[PDB]
C-alpha cells in the first residue's frame, strides 16, 4: 500500500513561466488568465516587507513576461486577488480542463505537480495538515506549483505554493490567494502552530494494514469515543468525530473491525509504542491517507 | 525525502484499451503500433498453460478491439514479440512523445501509471527489487499499465504489467516483452526468489544524509569491493556491481566521500547496528531511492 497521485497531464498542459525583473516562478494558465503568486513582482529588497498594493500600482502589463514553452503570451491586463496575481493574456489555453477552485479542509489530501521554470518536474501526494502546513518537496523556483484532485475529468485546484518554513515544511494559498494557516507572503522565518496528527487518517491506514494482512497491533480491548479522544488529545492527535466514525464505515464493514475497536488498537500503539515493529513497512504511524485514498486502492 | 513520480501526461496520451472477447487490458499506442500483454488473447481456460503460438493463429486483425476512449482504432497487422502483442493500427498517435524502450536493472526506480480500461487512475514510484518483482497497486484489469522514466522530455518505457505473485508482489516485462526475472505469463502460482536489500540505494541514502549534514556514521576505514560484497551477503544485502559503483560517482564527487569509504561505513552499520541513533530521522535504512532520485530531490 503506497501513496498514489492523480494523473497530472490535465494540469501539465496549464503550467507556464512568469517573470518580473529577475524573479521567475510558475503560473497556471486557464482560459485567458494566468494565476501566479503575487511575490513575483518583488525584488530581493522588496521581499522583506512588501507593500503589495504599492508594488503593483507601479507595474505595467509589459513588465510581466509569460512564456508557455517557447511561446510568449502577451499580458493585456492584471489584477490582484489576495496573494495571487491574475494576468489576462491575449490567447486562450486550448488545453484548459474542466476545473473548479476549492478550499480544502485540514486532513484532506491532494496531488502536487512540482514545477520549475514552467516545466513539470514531479508529482506526489500531500495532506493539508491540521496546522495548515504541507510536508512538500519544493526547491527554489517552485512557487506557483499547484495542488489538485481529479473527479471525473474535472480538476479541483486547491493549493498554490508560496513559501518554506524553517522546519522544512511548506505554506501556500488556495487559488483565491488566501493562505492556509497564519502565514504571510513576506521573507521572514515563520513558525506554525502545533503539528497534530490526523487521527481519522491513521485509522484508515491501520485498516489498510489489516486488508493487507498485518494485524499484530489489533486487540480485544474496547473503548468509548470520548475515552479514545481523551487519549488522542494527550498525544496531540486530532479529535475523532462521529462523522469520522461514519466515514470509516466501509473500511470497518470490509474488515469486520468496529471503528471503536480500531480506536482501542490505536490507543495501545500511542501508549505502548510499536516496539521496533513496523506497519506497512513504516516505523511510524502514517496519517496522510484519507479513508477515500485507502478505498481507491483496496 | 519522499517518493516522487514523473509527470504522467506524456504517458497518459499513449494509453488505450485492447479487448479480445470479454477480456480487456491496457495497451500503449506509440506512432502506429499498440503494444500490450499477449495474454489478452486468452480465455479463462487458456490461462492455466496457454499455447500462445496456437492461440494467435486463430486470431485475425478484425478480432482485436482497440479503443482510445470510445473511439476504435482499426488494426491492420498483428505480431507477437516474446510476451507482448504488437498491433499495427491505421493511425499514428499524434500524442506520441519522444521515447525509448529500456530494460532496467534491479534497484532502479520508475513511475507506474496505473490504468484500467485504458483510463489512468494514479501514478506512483516503484523500485525493481533484486528478485525482479515490484510492490505496486495493481488490481484486476491493470495489465498493460506501464512503468517509465522521463529525461529531458524523452520517455524511457521500462515496464509493462502482466501478473501478481502469491506473496502479493507483481511481475512484468520490458516493452520488448521479456520478463524481468524467472517468471512466465500463465495462471500459476510462481515463487519469487528471496528478496534482498538494494545496497546501491542504501548507499545513495547515506550520501543524501551526508549532503544534509547527518554524518555521524562516517568512519576512518575503507574496504575492498569484494570484502564488502562477502559481508553484505551475510546481512541479506545485494552485492554491488561495477555499474553500482559507477552510478554512485556523482554523489561521491558531491560529498568527497569515496564509494568504498562509504561501503566501509555501511559495513560498520550492518555489523554494529544503529545503537539508538537515526539517519535522516529514521532507525531504518531506506533502499528505494536511487542515486538519481537523491540528486533530483536535493536539486
Amino acid at each position: 500500500f503506497r501513496k498514489m497521485a492523480f494523473p497530472s497531464g490535465k494540469v501539465e498542459g496549464c503550467m507556464v513561466q512568469v517573470t518580473c525583473g529577475t524573479t521567475t516562478l510558475n503560473g497556471l494558465w486557464l482560459d485567458d488568465v494566468v494565476y501566479c503568486p503575487r511575490h513575483v513582482i518583488c525584488t530581493s529588497e522588496d521581499m522583506l516587507n512588501p507593500n503589495y498594493e504599492d508594488l503593483l500600482i507601479r507595474k505595467s502589463n509589459h513588465n510581466f513576461l509569460v512564456q508557455a514553452g517557447n511561446v510568449q503570451l502577451r499580458v493585456i491586463g492584471h489584477s490582484m486577488q489576495n496573494c495571487v496575481l491574475k494576468l489576462k493574456v491575449d490567447t486562450a489555453n486550448p488545453k484548459t480542463p474542466k476545473y473548479k477552485f476549492v478550499r480544502i479542509q485540514p486532513g484532506q489530501t491532494f496531488s502536487v505537480l512540482a514545477c520549475y521554470n514552467g516545466s513539470p518536474s514531479g508529482v506526489y501526494q500531500c495532506a493539508m495538515r491540521p496546522n495548515f502546513t504541507i510536508k512538500g518537496s519544493f526547491l527554489n523556483g517552485s512557487c506557483g506549483s499547484v495542488g489538485f484532485n481529479i473527479d471525473y475529468d474535472c480538476v479541483s485546484f486547491c493549493y498554490m505554493h508560496h513559501m518554506e518554513l524553517p522546519t522544512g515544511v511548506h505554506a501556500g494559498t488556495d487559488l483565491e490567494g488566501n493562505f492556509y494557516g497564519p502565514f504571510v507572503d513576506r521573507q521572514t522565518a515563520q513558525a506554525a502552530g502545533t503539528d497534530t496528527t490526523i487521527t481519522v487518517n491513521v485509522l484508515a491506514w491501520l485498516y489498510a494494514a489489516v486488508i493487507n494482512g498485518d494485524r499484530w497491533f489489533l486487540n480485544r480491548f474496547t473503548t468509548t469515543l470520548n475515552d479514545f479522544n481523551l487519549v488522542a488529545m494527550k498525544y496531540n492527535y486530532e479529535p475523532l468525530t462521529q462523522d469520522h466514525v461514519d466515514i470509516l464505515g466501509p473500511l470497518s464493514a470490509q474488515t469486520g473491525i468496529a471503528v471503536l475497536d480500531m480506536c482501542a488498537s490505536l490507543k495501545e500503539l500511542l501508549q505502548n509504542g510499536m516496539n521496533g515493529r513496523t506497519i506497512l513497512g513504516s516505523a511510524l504511524l502514517e496519517d496522510e491517507f484519507t479513508p477515500f485514498d485507502v478505498v481507491r486502492q483496496c
